[PDB]
C-alpha cells in the first residue's frame, strides 16, 4: 500500500456541562466551584488558585473538540475564567434555544 | 516538507482499560508513541503538555465494576515515571489471564 | 452521550482546488458541513472562529500553476458570505471541463 | 456497516518555521516581524496592533498540529507574544540539537 494505516484510541469522558460551565461568575468561593464543576486533577502549589479543566465536545456521536477551561481565584474567590469551554458552552447553549 | 497524500485513519472511542497497552510502557517513549498505545488523552494539546492523566474503566457484562487512574510524565520529550492503580490493575488482569490458560 | 465505538476516517492531505466543492457551497451550511466539502484550514480551533482563509493551488502536469485564495463568513454558526478568487476560478474551470466534454 | 466512514481533507500549508519564530523579540518593529514571518491574512483595525499567525506542524509525512502565533506591537514596536508556536519551536529546536 501506498498511503499507511494507523489505528487512534479517543479517551471518552469528562463530557462538557454547558449549563455548569456557563454557571460561573465572579465572586465564587472555590467551594462554589467544586459544587458545579468538581474538582481538578491537578492541586500542586502552583494550581492552588489555578484550576485547569479539560471536558470532551461530541456531535452526532463523534468527539470533536477537548476543550479547556482555568479558572482563577484570589482571597478563595473567582476573579476571572479563560479557556475554549466558556464559548464552547455559550454557543451550545445558544444552539439549544 | 514531505507529506502523504493520504493515509487511513481507524478511530476507537471508549476508556476501556487495554492491559497489554499499559505493560507494555517503557522509558524513553516519545509523546507520539504513548499516544498510539494508550490513546489521546482528554487533554486539548498533549504534543506541549508534559502529563498526561487517564481514567479507565474495567467493565464487565455492560457494568463498570471499576475505575482505574493512569498518570504519565515527560521530560525532554520522552516518558520518564507513571502513576496510578492502573498500572497495577493491567498486571492482574494479564496474570490473571495466564492463570485462566492453565486452567 | 451516545457515542460510535468506532469509525474510519479517510485523510487528504493537500491544498489543490476542488471545483465541485467550491461550486456546492450554500448559505446556511453549518461549520461541520463546511469542513467535510473544502477540508479543514489551517486554524487552530476552526469549530470557534467565524472566518476561515484558504489558500488553492492548481497544478497541472506537478507545476503549480496559480494560487487560489477563499475565505468563508460564519454568523450563528451557518456560512453567511465568501470571498476571494477560487469561487471564479472553480467556475472557469467546471465550465471547462463541460465545454470539453463537447469537444 | 456498524461504524461509519468520513472523507476528511487537511489543508496543506504554512509549515512552521522554527528559526524565524525563535527569532522574534521585543522592541523588533512591525517591519522587521514582516520580513521574518511575512504578513498576516487579517489586517483589519482589531488586528493593526495584534498580528495573528496560524503554521502547519509535521512529522514523519503527517500534519500533526495547527500551531497558533499572536503578536502584539506599542508604538509600532513588539511588546510580546504568545500561542503554541513558541512552544513548538523551541522544543522543535532543541530536539535538532
Ligand atoms: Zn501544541
Ligand atoms: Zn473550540
Amino acid at each position: 500500500s501506498l498511503f499507511p494505516s494507523y489505528k487512534l484510541k479517543i479517551i471518552q469522558g469528562n463530557e462538557l456541562e454547558p449549563r455548569a460551565v456557563a454557571a460561573l461568575r465572579p465572586g465564587m468561593t472555590k467551594d462554589q466551584v467544586l459544587l458545579l464543576l468538581g474538582s481538578p486533577i491537578l492541586r500542586d502549589a502552583f494550581h492552588t488558585d489555578r484550576w485547569d479543566y479539560t471536558f470532551n465536545t461530541s456531535r452526532n456521536g463523534i468527539i470533536k473538540e477537548r476543550s479547556n477551561l482555568t479558572v482563577y481565584f484570589e482571597n478563595g474567590v473567582l476573579v476571572r475564567t479563560e479557556g475554549d469551554a466558556l464559548q464552547n458552552a455559550a454557543e451550545a447553549l445558544r444552539a439549544k434555544q
